[PDB]
């Protein structure tokens, strides 16, 4: 006996289904806003004071003066002295081409004038008490030409010192004499 089998063809024909089509995925976003800003200075114009007058100016100078434990309950006022003025130049006749002789040093300065005496009054904290202080301080002053004729002057200061031996030896002065003569006296007849 024998045993035998029977099949067919075969045909593949898949119907499949894998078609993945999700959904979009991403972001947009917008800005907009606004802010002010702020600047408005002060104005004012501008100015400038000027001042010449002749002979030697008064400097008004202002400051507090302190004495102790205490302090001026007010700023003290100080003059000084100080400006500038011409040599004063005129004669009679008024001459010079191109001959002179005299010295050509011009000089400028202000004589000083009356004082003022002022009493300031110091105050004390809780303790102590007020008191008061002078201060001769200029009252006025006056610009008065004035032609010098001093000479010579010094400065400076700068020197030095060396100090060497010495030494050495006498003279030797030798000399020796003798007295030595001779005499005839032998008369004859």
């Amino acid at each position: 006996g024998w045993q035998a089998f029977k099949n067919d063809a075969t045909e593949i024909i898949p119907e499949l289904g894998e078609y993945p089509e999700p959904p979009p995925e991403l972001e947009n976003n917008k800005t907009m806003n606004r802010a002010e800003n702020g600047g408005r200075p002060p104005h004012h114009p501008f100015e400038t004071k000027d001042v010449s007058e002749y002979s030697c100016r008064e400097l008004h100078f202002t400051r507090y003066v302190t004495d102790g434990p205490c302090r001026s309950a007010k700023p003290v006022t100080e003059l000084v002295c100080s400006g500038q003025c011409g040599p004063a130049r005129l004669l009679p006749n008024a001459i010079g081409r191109g001959k002179w002789w005299r010295p050509s040093g011009p000089d400028f300065r202000c004589i000083p004038d009356r004082y003022r005496a002022q009493r300031v009054q110091l105050l004390c904290p809780g303790g102590e008490a007020p008191r008061a202080r002078k201060v001769r301080l200029v009252a006025s002053c006056k610009c008065k030409r004035l032609t010098r004729f001093h000479n010579q002057s010094e400065l400076k200061d700068f020197g030095t010192e060396a100090a060497r031996p010495q030494k050495g030896r006498k003279p030797r002065p030798r000399a020796r004499s003798a007295k030595a003569n001779q005499a005839e006296l032998e008369n004859a007849y």
